[PDB]
């Protein structure tokens, strides 16, 4: 029985910056230390803590999906984009806790609460997915899972990802479609494509990007009908369909073309 971290989601607890990891351009990896080498954070697969922070006299709480597990003790994994001020002209100051987090030392303390989400993974194709915050879950087991990931919304299909992998006894296959601005943008590549090289049984995998450099092998442009129909599971096969995105992202390219290729929207969520 490891100390759990996060015991009850209303409380606060402050954990220090000990490691951070370039991802690309934009995007880092941050460790925070739990309590005690012997801790586990306390986060059921599918679920995401929330930082929060005083920035520059306002309130900022922003939630965040670690890819680390209740496996990894001692510490917790976060993969964060930066949105930098002075770079996109539509957004000059930038994003709020994003450059709070790249402007923290080692060192430092952030509050972390949680666990919250109303999806939750419970291993063997099986998942508890609640309809609204008031409401029980719904308990769904599958044979596969398609995944749509735009960004950083990877994180939370990582999540699910590891966890089914890990375990030889668990035959759910997942289908990950994962939307990125270029080739450079393809966060955690190298991860995802060492889980298709050890599980390409329980793992398919494909990249889709705005722009597409010169030598191509997989697809360009946002999410389409074609991208969903060739990279996830068939309607036929009832899979659950997971997605996590920017906003336009699931209204404009994965809800309409999810219902042109057959998909209800019951077998359908959105983290
Ligand atoms: C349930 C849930 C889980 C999430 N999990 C994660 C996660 O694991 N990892 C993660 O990185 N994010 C995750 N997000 C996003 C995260 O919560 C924040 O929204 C993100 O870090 C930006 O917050 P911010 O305070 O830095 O930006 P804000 O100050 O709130 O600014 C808002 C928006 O302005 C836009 N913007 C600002 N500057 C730029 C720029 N330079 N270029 C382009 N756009 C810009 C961005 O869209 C930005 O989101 C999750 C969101 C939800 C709802
Ligand atoms: N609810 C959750 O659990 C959760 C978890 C992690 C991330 N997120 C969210 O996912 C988003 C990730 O942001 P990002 O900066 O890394 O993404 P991004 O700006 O880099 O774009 C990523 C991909 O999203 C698609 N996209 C962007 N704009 C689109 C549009 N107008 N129409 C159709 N498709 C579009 C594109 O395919 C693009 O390549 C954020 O909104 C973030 O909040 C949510």
């Amino acid at each position: 029985t490891p100390a759990i971290t996060l015991e009850n989601p209303d409380i606060k607890y402050p954990l220090r910056l000990i490691d951070k990891e370039v991802v690309n351009h934009d995007t880092r990896r941050f460790r925070f230390a739990l309590p005690s080498p012997e801790h586990i954070l306390g986060l059921p697969v599918g679920q995401h803590i929330y930082l929060s922070a005083r920035i520059d006299g306002n309130l900022v709480i922003r939630p965040y999906t670690p890819v680390s597990s209740d496996d990894d003790k001692g510490f917790v994994d976060l993969v964060i984009k930066v949105y930098f001020k002075d770079t996109h002209p539509k957004f000059p100051a930038g994003g709020k806790m994003s450059q709070y987090l790249e402007s923290m030392k080692i060192g430092d303390t952030i509050e972390f609460r949680g666990p919250n989400g109303l999806l939750v993974y419970q291993g063997k194709g099986k998942f508890a997915i609640r309809p609204d915050k008031k409401s029980s879950p719904v308990i769904k087991t599958v044979k596969s899972v398609g995944m749509i990931a735009g960004g950083t919304g990877i994180t939370p299909m990582l999540q699910v990802i590891r966890a089914i992998m890990k375990d030889p006894d668990d035959h759910t296959v997942c289908h990950l479609l994962f939307a990125n601005q270029t080739e450079k943008d393809i966060l955690l590549r190298p991860e995802l494509e060492e889980l298709r090289n050890e599980h390409s049984a329980r793992f398919k995998l494909w990249y889709t990007v705005d722009r597409a450099p010169e030598a191509w092998d997989y697809s360009q442009g946002f999410v389409n009908e074609e991208m969903i129909r060739d990279h996830l599971p068939p309607p036929e096969e009832e899979p659950l369909v997971l997605m996590c995105g920017p906003p336009p992202m699931i209204q404009y390219a994965c809800l309409p073309n999810l219902e042109r290729v057959g998909h209800p929207k019951e077998r359908c969520f959105a983290f």
